């Protein structure tokens, strides 16, 4: 499926995201954020971790 | 039946464990982890924030 392409996408950008805060980059901007399908709440939830781990030093 | 309907399970467990780990359960094990393809690296991020919350606190 071509379109199959498309979808691939986003997930790298939120894989590639997770990466950059695991390795304590509290600054890093989670994409899609703003979704409402199911790529949308898997970027919701990565920035809710990206809170706790602020809160979490703070 | 279709097989792209088996895709979106995985999707929805990932959200839901990462959903655990942000409210406070910091023993969640987080699914998929054996994957080596996308599903699997965005899996392993995962664990990466999980760790980080219970290195953050103690």
């Amino acid at each position: 499926g071509s379109h199959m392409s498309t979808i691939t996408r986003p997930i790298i950008e939120l894989s590639n995201t997770a990466d950059k805060i695991a390795e304590g980059n509290l600054e890093a901007e989670v994409p899609h954020q703003n979704r409402a399908d199911e790529i949308g709440i898997l970027a919701k939830s990565i920035e809710r971790l990206r809170r706790s781990l602020k809160v979490a030093m703070e």
